[PDB]
């Protein structure tokens, strides 16, 4: 087709439709949501990225970058058939400056590779998600929360600059002192404004020791959930969680527990966690001290950590939702708990809920000023919890299945004003229509995002079904 011929004349490497690598390059993380690209550009340099983008523009097809391919909605494939996919997985180099400790990171680098390089070379790190296979591209541009986030913020917070290919093939570098509107827009909604061709990340010195731990919670009836969660949110909201502690509730039908990573040794953790244990009347378990990389492997849930192989093909079949909420009124706790016990526990599929200890007075995430970036959820009291709701089938996902997580989210949102909840596009939920998605993902920052979108991508070359709409002018 015309896109193929354009790329060929432009000397852009591609994955041919009839090649073995098509299947690999085109394959979603979420097997529920395969899409067939118009074509797959396989850039080795920013020049190839520029050329691919221009080809899409000239030919008249949409284009999207695919970094790690982990979009829960397969938005790196375009979220529908027929886009040019700019597959970035051949560009995964990580360079660490020994002086400045600034890492130059190619946009197809996955988190496990980045973490390995930074640690092996200079015992450095930045704050990012768990999951070695996740691409830095989608992850860092929309937030990126992990077991260092209470201590050190989101992945997006470690970006110091980015080189970007715009919709018309122009190159720009975005930073606090250059293209500051774009730098703002990138840092929360970056899928909408161009293809980031290179990141620079600041780093922190990796702590010599981190301690993972668990606290099993007796959340087996509604009253226990309500009282437990009620205590937990009050503790968090009142500054109970120290900066070194990073923690979440993981719940499934068969067990509920807090899971933490404490940036310090086991004796320091025990002392730090005691007030919570007394409050919940609970016990610590599985206390394990680690070096930095072993801490990362602990929550990685993956054999391979330093992943760079283009054959990468981990996939699951699932539906997922997210939320960001304030503290929950007890009426909402009750509805959410009743849903958990009476509905979620009975669902005959592998589901889980994660409630991240996200905000509160000690969180690095919510110490970032409200004007710093387009990422919306920075208020230490209003943005207290981040949630992942995940509903996985082994075999085809049932078409009536969505009502399960949909109903659960309704139990929260029925009792919260729209100023007290949002959603998180790193757990992209294609159940939301375009209008709702923009609103819930970006909330108070949507209007400025729409203005920058009209300025940088007025033709919506980088369209996907939950992309920011250009402001009308
Ligand atoms: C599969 C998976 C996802 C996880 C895991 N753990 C996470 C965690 O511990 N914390 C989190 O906050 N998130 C976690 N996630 C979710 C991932 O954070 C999101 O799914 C990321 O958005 C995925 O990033 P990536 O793998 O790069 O996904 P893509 O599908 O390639 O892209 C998503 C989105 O971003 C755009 N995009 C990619 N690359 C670029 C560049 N270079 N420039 C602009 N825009 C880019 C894509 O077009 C698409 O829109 C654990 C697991 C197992
Ligand atoms: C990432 O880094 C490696 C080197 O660390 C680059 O490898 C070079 O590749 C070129 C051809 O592409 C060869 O001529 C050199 O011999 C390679 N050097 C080494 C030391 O192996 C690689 O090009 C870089 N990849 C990207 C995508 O930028
Ligand atoms: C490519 O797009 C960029 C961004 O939309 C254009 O650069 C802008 O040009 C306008 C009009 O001159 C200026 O007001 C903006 O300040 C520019 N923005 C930036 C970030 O530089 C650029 O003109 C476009 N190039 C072409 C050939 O159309
Ligand atoms: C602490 O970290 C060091 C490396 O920094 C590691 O070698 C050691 O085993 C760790 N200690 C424990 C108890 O895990
Ligand atoms: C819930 O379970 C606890 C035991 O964990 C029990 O004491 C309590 O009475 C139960 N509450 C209800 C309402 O069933
Ligand atoms: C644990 O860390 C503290 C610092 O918070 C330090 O004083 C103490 O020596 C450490 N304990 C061990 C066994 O390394
Ligand atoms: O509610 C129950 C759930 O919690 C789990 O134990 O599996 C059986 C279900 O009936
Ligand atoms: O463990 C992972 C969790 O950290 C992330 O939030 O969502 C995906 C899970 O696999
Ligand atoms: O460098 C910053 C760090 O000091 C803070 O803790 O988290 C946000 C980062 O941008
Ligand atoms: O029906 C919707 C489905 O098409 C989408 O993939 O996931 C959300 C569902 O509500």
């Amino acid at each position: 087709a015309a896109i193929d011929e354009c790329l060929k004349n432009a000397k852009v490497p591609v994955t041919a439709r009839n090649s073995t690598e098509w299947k690999t390059d085109a394959s979603p993380f979420n097997d529920r949501l395969p899409y067939t690209p118009a074509a797959i550009a396989k850039p080795a340099t920013v020049e190839h990225i520029q050329a691919a983008v221009l080809c899409a523009a000239e030919v008249g097809v949409k284009a999207n970058p695919k970094s790690g391919g982990h979009s829960y909605a397969s938005f790196g494939l375009g979220g529908e058939d027929g886009h040019l996919v700019v597959e970035l997985d051949r560009m995964y180099n990580v360079t660490l400056d020994p002086e400045t400790h600034i890492a130059t990171v190619q946009p197809g680098a996955r988190l496990g590779h980045i973490a390995t390089v930074l640690y092996e070379e200079g015992k450095r790190a930045f704050s990012h998600g768990t999951c070695p296979g996740v691409g830095v591209g989608g992850h860092s541009l929309h937030g990126g929360f992990g077991f260092s986030s209470h201590s050190h913020g989101l992945a997006v917070d470690w970006i110091t600059s980015a080189d970007v290919v715009l919709a018309n093939g122009s190159l720009v570098t975005a930073s606090e002192t250059e293209n500051p509107d774009l730098f703002w827009a990138l840092r929360g909604a970056g899928s909408n404004f161009g293809i980031v061709a290179s990141f620079r990340f600041k780093t922190f010195a990796a702590p010599p020791n981190v301690t993972s731990y668990e606290i099993n919670l007796p959340w087996t009836n509604s009253s226990n959930v309500v009282k437990g969660w009620g205590a937990l949110q009050e503790w968090l909201l009142n500054g109970g969680m120290p900066e070194e502690m990073n923690m979440r509730v993981l719940g499934n039908a068969f067990q509920t527990q807090l899971q933490g990573l404490y940036h310090g040794n086991a004796s320091a953790l025990k002392t730090a966690i005691q007030p919570l244990l007394a409050l919940l009347d609970a016990n610590l378990s599985s206390v394990q001290e680690h070096d930095w990389m072993e801490g990362f492997r602990h929550y990685a849930y993956s054999g391979e950590i330093d992943i760079t192989d283009p054959g990468y093909d981990q996939s699951e079949t699932f539906y997922s939702k997210s939320l960001v909420t304030s503290a929950l009124p007890p009426d909402v706790l009750e509805r959410v708990a009743e849903y958990w016990i009476e509905t979620a526990n009975k669902v005959r599929r592998s589901w889980y809920i994660i409630i991240d200890m996200y905000g509160g007075p000690n969180s690095a995430v919510t110490r970032v000023p409200p004007g710093a970036g387009s990422y919306a959820f920075r208020d230490p009291e209003r943005h207290l919890f981040l949630y992942e709701l995940y509903d996985r089938s082994f075999g085809p996902y049932p078409d009536d299945g969505f009502a399960f997580l949909d109903g659960w989210v309704h139990a929260f949102t029925g009792g919260l004003d729209s100023s007290d909840w949002g959603m998180y596009i790193n757990y992209a939920d294609p159940g939301l229509d375009r209008a709702e998605a923009q609103e819930v993902y970006y909330r108070q920052n949507l209007d400025r995002l729409r203005r920058i979108k009209q300025q940088l991508d007025p033709t919506e070359l980088f369209y996907y079904p939950q992309a920011v709409e250009p402001a009308e002018v």
